[PDB]
C-alpha cells in the first residue's frame, strides 16, 4: 500500500487547500510543515490528475 510516499490523510489537507486557493503550492506548501511547492506539484501533478 504505503511506506515511503504520500499519505491519503496528507492529501486530504492538499485537497480542502487547493479546492480553494488553486494550483497555489506556495501557500499550500508553507501552510503544510515538512512539504514544499516541487514536493506537492509533481504529486499532485500526476497522483491527483484523473481525480474524477
Amino acid at each position: 500500500v504505503k511506506k515511503t510516499s504520500w499519505t491519503e490523510e496528507e492529501d486530504r489537507i492538499i485537497y480542502q487547500a487547493h479546492k480553494r486557493l488553486g494550483n497555489r503550492w506556495a501557500e499550500i506548501a508553507k501552510l503544510l510543515p515538512g512539504r514544499t511547492d516541487n514536493a506537492i506539484k509533481n504529486h499532485w501533478n500526476s497522483t491527483m490528475r484523473r481525480k474524477v
